[PDB]
């Protein structure tokens, strides 16, 4: 149970921590604390996107690596949507 | 004495409350939780920054605002830099 979430704004930006830090790309919300120590461009780049969506900043740095991919097993889940967004 | 201030990453995430909401934009920290009651776009949407960089979503909804004039009694400081962004 569990796995998978409903992430609204609220909730993400409470983990912009390095050590509890979610980071939302495309609307698909990941837990990069585990990667942190891992990620090539390193740990203070990574944290410019932490409790935010990040997607801006990896688009602007390198759009085609695959994020779905390498964090799928971070996956927290999605975020929320306003109703209206379904017009 | 005292009226502009470095502000590092810790200490802006740390005002995250509505009471006391410090937002990021262009390197200029504010403190925000005056103009809350003001601001058009209503208070959940100021919010969305609270105690973050906020740049990024300013520019997503209205980038031409004049928040500099606005919000000039509200100026807390600038983010810190790493002496490297001198090189
Ligand atoms: C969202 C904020 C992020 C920022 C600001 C950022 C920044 C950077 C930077 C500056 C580099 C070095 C680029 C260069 O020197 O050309 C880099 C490399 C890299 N980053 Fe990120 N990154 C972010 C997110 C991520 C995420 C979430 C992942 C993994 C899913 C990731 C995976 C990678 C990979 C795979 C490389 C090496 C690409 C290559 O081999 O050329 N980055 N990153
Ligand atoms: C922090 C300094 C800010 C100032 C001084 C400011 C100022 C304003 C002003 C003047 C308007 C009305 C613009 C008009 O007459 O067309 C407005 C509307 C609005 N604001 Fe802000 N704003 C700020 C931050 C933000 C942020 C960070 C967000 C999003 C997270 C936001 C979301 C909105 C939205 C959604 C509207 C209504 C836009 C529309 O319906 O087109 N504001 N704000």
């Amino acid at each position: 149970k569990g796995r998978l979430i409903e992430v609204t704004e609220e909730e993400l930006k409470k983990h912009n921590k390095k050590d509890d830090c979610w980071i939302c790309i495309r609307g698909f919300v990941y837990n990069v604390s585990p990667y942190m120590e891992y990620h090539p461009g390193g740990e203070d780049e990574l944290m410019r996107a932490a409790g935010s969506d990040g997607t801006e900043l990896f688009d602007q740095v390198h759009r085609w690596v695959n994020y779905e991919s390498m964090l799928k097993e971070c996956l927290v889940g999605r975020m929320a949507i306003k109703p209206a967004v379904l017009k």
